[PDB]
């Protein structure tokens, strides 16, 4: 059966060229892979429903990025895809800017095989250590709208 | 400020002999430590709701461990913050899944706010390779249910399916 | 094939019952098992080449505890069990106190399937960041002889 | 102090994207770093002994990035050391055994000095798994020579000692 990866962390983390990481592997073993984002190629889709469109009978890998902005229907969709042997590996923020669960990542963790946690450098502090997003100005947006901080700092700025 | 450790994986994955690794480093380092579990031996409190550790801990506690998590209600996810907040190191021992692979959502807050994770394997109880993930339950469909080996079995996901 | 696990940091990182943790699994799991420490039931040996007088045909598990102190005869001991389908469990220190590596505990980091650092809490600044073990009075001993520190610490005190 | 990060596995296993990844971290972050590799692409300074490395690395350098440490030679093991000791973060990306599975030293020795260990696996050329650890050459029995897919191979421990 497949196996699913879940990478995580806060923003500015490195999750992308992580999960990027696990696409060249496939690549290079020549094996068939399905890239997805939410709203090589990344099939833009809306829907976890949607990705059953895009699999084919011999795709090996599904690798999914932003996973806090699916629906929680991914869980289901993503067990389906390990009972058929199909590896999956999934990057997104664990916590929202105010702590708070992004719930579809939380029921993916409770599903992996393996978790990596990524850290980012603090915005306040400079060190190597930042778990957190605080934000500065669900809202998309980068490094005009949210910061990566450790705990300590977070609470100093709020 | 304190971090979070979470171990998780199915039954049989040995977990709370990691939880006790910890608890151990903590002892070895002269540290004042709280041990919990719900309603696994050295001195561990028995607790109703999370909220009734704030009792427990002293102003020296350097770090808070927590069996069995998947029986606490989820507002440990608050109180596990605060410790945090406070300088307290937490770590968490639970089941991931249910028997039906729902996930436990007081695990699942709590794997979101982990800084780290450990995920344990079990031996497959059919095929007998370390690989199980998964635990099946094989003497009632109740999701919330006390026992051991003889209601409960680890296996790898090709075995859950198979023997589903 | 078997998987080498080799779980590695300084003393008091709780390595020994993280190993035991695995020999609980295999217990569990109805597996013969096979436990081992330098000079249930563990065989105290000397050699590596010893081992295989208790080695089974149906022993699944081998554990090894301060491999730090064996021969490095020890590496191709290890990749002969991992062909023939045994799984080992190996634990030890990976640096002296003089921050030189242990040269059996590095050959099997090479080997291994998977590592686990572990750390301990620095015996100076007390927090849980220790990585190095600093000696205060090969040589065996304990708590009187040699402490963990984070490598500040170190670097302070020696 | 400074953390060393090492990266390991066998060919096409995606090491150096990784550690890509972790350029990336202090890039946004807003630190300087270096990246070397010996004699894969931001301006790798490319350097023949490790000791070359002390010239450019500035007094604000935060990260020093170093890419197929297991070229290096050994000294590397206490010009790292003295990195971390100054506060500066490493990370290595290498392979950790030879194609006869020999292992390689200096990959080896910064394996027992780093503080967190990434292994990884790639895809096995033979079985087509997400288990392969080990490089077997296809087209020289020397164990220090370049090349890419027409000379090596990755593969499982299974199918490695299939092929030998
Ligand atoms: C941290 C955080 C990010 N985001 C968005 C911002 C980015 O476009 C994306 C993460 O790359 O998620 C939210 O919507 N809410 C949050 O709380
Ligand atoms: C797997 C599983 C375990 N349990 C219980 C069995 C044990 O008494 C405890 C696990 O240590 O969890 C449930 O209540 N539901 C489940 O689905
Ligand atoms: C750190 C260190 C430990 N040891 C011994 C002390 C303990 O008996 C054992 C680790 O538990 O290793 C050495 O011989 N040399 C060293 O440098
Ligand atoms: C596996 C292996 C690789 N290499 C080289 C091949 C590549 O040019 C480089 C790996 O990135 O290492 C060796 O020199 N010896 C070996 O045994
Ligand atoms: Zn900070
Ligand atoms: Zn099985
Ligand atoms: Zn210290
Ligand atoms: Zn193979």
């Amino acid at each position: 059966s497949g196996k699913l990866t879940v990478i995580t962390g806060p923003m500015y983390s490195g999750k992308t060229t992580e999960l990027l990481s696990f696409v060249e592997i496939y690549k290079l073993g020549k094996k068939k892979v399905a890239v997805f984002k939410p709203k090589v190629e990344a099939h833009v889709i809306e829907r976890p429903e949607e990705m059953r469109k895009y699999i084919e009978e011999d795709t090996r890998g599904v690798f999914i990025d932003e996973v806090q902005f699916f629906n929680p229907s991914l869980f289901e969709v993503v067990k389906d895809l390990l009972d058929r042997g199909i590896d999956v590996f999934c990057a997104g923020l664990d916590l929202t800017h105010k702590q708070n669960p992004f719930e579809t990542t939380a029921l993916l963790l409770s599903l992996a095989d393996t978790v990596i946690k990524k850290k980012a450098v603090c915005h306040r502090c400079g060190e190597y250590n930042a778990t957190l997003t605080l934000k500065v100005a669900i809202d998309v947006g980068g490094q005009e709208k949210y910061i990566a901080v450790c705990r300590d700092c977070y609470n100093t700025l709020k």
